[PDB]
């Protein structure tokens, strides 16, 4: 399972422990219609702890400004590329003109896209000039813009994942992280369809997952 | 099939599920064999612990409440236990065997201690039944039950928190009863993550009993 | 601040870091009354919970072990409890009063239930003393003590986790015994953070008893 | 007012503190003599009894470059409130490494030219950003062109146990020089408020190097 996001980003499923029945087993402390009914009962009454026994590992490629928002979710495990020592692809998120639709801009949205590519090209060339002259990466990389792509592994249980979808798969969140949250919701739906449907029905406080088919 | 280890007279540690193995920590450390095992020893030696959070276990444990209270102090984990208010219980209790009192100079034989423990457990359980039969709700009636009453719980924990649990509980300073439970956790962990377990015993394990037993 | 709970229990305030303005400062990332109170209500109303993590409390609680086990399930907090292996204990037990069984149709009078609970507690405690006198270590001998034995612990918790605790424990679905302790926690919280507590009751509180019982 | 300047425009400022060394002593004993209290702090540190130190809490206000704040926010056992890149007003200040930061590195151009080239690209990125804002582009999109050395501000609420884990990892020569400077300031404030815990930490638990080399 791999879903492309933005111009060069992605959300990829690395591993998963369990499925809907893992929450049923934990709720009953015991190793179809009755099991699905139990998932809905747990969700309808705020019994969230059984859902902590379903765990996912994702491999995400996202711009640093999106990764900073994501890393605010503390109840999860992260391993990211080192800005000091890792090899980077040096790819950057260049918003398409349609990203500025709805905004009354003084210049055409095409010019915004061009100006963004222009400054990232200059910052990247300056960075290369510093590396070529012997400056270590940990110092030279500080000139790189916030739209630089990074990669990380994210291990998260279904309860914390559902909190993430409540907050990020919502119109109040930045459009870029909304797109990533839609991909997380899609993989979550594929692996835990009963929990996902129950979540949308009773616990989900956001808006876009009840408007967009994932 | 899955690992199951019996502990004490009626307890057990059972493996329900596991996500990953040693290579899950290697994949997370690289964000992407002698070289893979060498990377595990390197992460362990230099204290790079976060990759080990990408290996997760789910156990089903049956333990006396006094042991479970010690276990539930490990907050970086997920728990689901039988409800003392609403769950049906087996009403089993941990009766220490006479050998548990070896080394202690007791005025009565250790066999009599075992008998006195079974005796008070029987009286508390019969009093409890008398209260339930007369309409007292379980959430009130169960408060007379002794601390050696067996409970059951699911424990979902990553390898990093599990290794912290072994440092603290698989050690002679911890109570003998929880040491037995920690040996079973260490055993299942070794079976699923042999490279991480060996690296842990070699460079990070602070206790004593895992290097003796 | 000390509030008695049950027959021998208590909730006592040991220390507190901050007040309502600590959440205001954190929300604005900056070190008047109506504007500050309006901000507390805005953050509460829209689910901006992280600012409330910058208000912290330390309580000293004396509660029966069955109550303490429910409390220790709240992992986003710090605990230090008396050791069952090595601490000196008071050997006090929670004996429910007859009024605790009101509403239940019992075969025997509620007074007899209270008596039977004191009776088995006394026998378990005497058996425990007989084991200690004969050389059995406390870590083994104490396993015969009932779940209503009182323990003591220090609880350090931030206002966000404390509000989650009130949502779950200051509610009629929770056991009556932990509800009484949650009312005392809500009371001390109200005294120290009156704006946050009022905003909490108005917009984020999911329970029922804090909107029924005067605190 | 404890405030320590870090780098060219950064700082670590103490906002509030709950407790001191005696807060860990009270939690260890579960109870609400100088030599005996200091001896207990050393005993807890020596034998790895860490939970009592969770009852001492600090709140800091930090101004650090985003590349440093990202390293700091990896410490999950803490509370954070940062300026919003989408909606907050910013000072638009950037960390320009001084020539001495490149000492020890054999560079093809003088270290002064590296500093100049960094200021140069920072100025161009900032001017491009202003051109986008002036033309109606929202800040959440326009700001993505700003470099990683842009200063941000955040409130950090952390207990002494997590703070000591942070010092173990960041107040060490293996960590990036920039975050070590911030960790030294955190250690100084910690030492001022909890001198017994800090000394005990340095004697028995600290695994880094620089806090045993720098006073
Ligand atoms: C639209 C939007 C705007 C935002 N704007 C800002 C902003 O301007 N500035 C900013 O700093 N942040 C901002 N955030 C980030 C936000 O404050 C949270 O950090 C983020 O959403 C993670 O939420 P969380 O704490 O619930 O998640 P996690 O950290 O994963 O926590 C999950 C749950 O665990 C519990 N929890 C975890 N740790 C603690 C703790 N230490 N204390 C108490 N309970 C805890 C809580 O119940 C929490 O819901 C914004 C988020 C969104 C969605
Ligand atoms: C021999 C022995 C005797 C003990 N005696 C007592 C006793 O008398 N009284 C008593 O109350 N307890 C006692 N304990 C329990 C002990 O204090 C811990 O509560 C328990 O071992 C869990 O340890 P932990 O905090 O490392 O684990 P977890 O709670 O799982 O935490 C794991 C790790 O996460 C971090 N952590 C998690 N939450 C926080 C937080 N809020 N702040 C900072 N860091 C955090 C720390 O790095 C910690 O090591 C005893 C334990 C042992 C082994
Ligand atoms: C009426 C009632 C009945 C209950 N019955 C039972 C029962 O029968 N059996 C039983 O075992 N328990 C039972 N519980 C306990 C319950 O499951 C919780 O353990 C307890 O209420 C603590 O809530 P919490 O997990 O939100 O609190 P905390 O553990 O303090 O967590 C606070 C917040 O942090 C987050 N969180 C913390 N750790 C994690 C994690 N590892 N993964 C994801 N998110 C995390 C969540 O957002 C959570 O809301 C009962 C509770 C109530 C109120
Ligand atoms: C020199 C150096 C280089 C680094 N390089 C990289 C890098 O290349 N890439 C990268 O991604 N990170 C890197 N890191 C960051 C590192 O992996 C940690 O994220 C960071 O040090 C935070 O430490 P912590 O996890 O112990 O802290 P916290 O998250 O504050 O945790 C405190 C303690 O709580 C416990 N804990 C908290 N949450 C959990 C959990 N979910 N499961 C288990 N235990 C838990 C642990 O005992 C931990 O020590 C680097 C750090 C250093 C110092």
């Amino acid at each position: 399972m791999k879903i492309d996001i933005l111009d060069k980003g992605f959300v990829e499923l690395v591993d998963v422990m369990g499925n809907d029945l893992s929450a049923v087993r934990a709720a009953r402390v015991s190793f179809e219609e009755r099991d699905r009914h139990l998932i809905e009962y747990l969700m309808k009454h705020g019994h969230e702890t059984p859902f902590e026994h379903i765990v996912f590992t994702f491999h995400v490629k996202a711009p640093i400004f999106v990764a900073r928002q994501w890393f605010r979710h503390r109840i999860a495990s992260y391993n990211e590329l080192s800005g000091r020592f890792s090899k980077l692809s040096y790819e950057f998120y260049i918003p398409s003109p349609e990203r500025l639709e709805g905004y009354k801009t003084t210049i055409p949205p095409e010019r915004v896209t061009e100006k963004i590519s222009e400054i990232v090209d200059k910052a990247y060339r300056t960075y290369l000039e510093l590396i070529e002259s012997g400056v270590p990466r940990e110092v030279a990389r500080i000139v790189l813009p916030l739209n630089l792509y990074t990669r990380f592994f994210w291990t998260v249980n279904a309860r914390s994942l559902m909190n993430f979808l409540n907050l990020r798969a919502d119109s109040h969140a930045q459009w870029e992280i909304q797109q990533y949250a839609l991909a997380i919701a899609r993989i979550f739906k594929e692996k835990c369809p009963w929990t996902f449907e129950a979540f949308l029905k009773y616990a989900y406080k956001g808006d876009i997952l009840k408007e967009v088919q994932v």
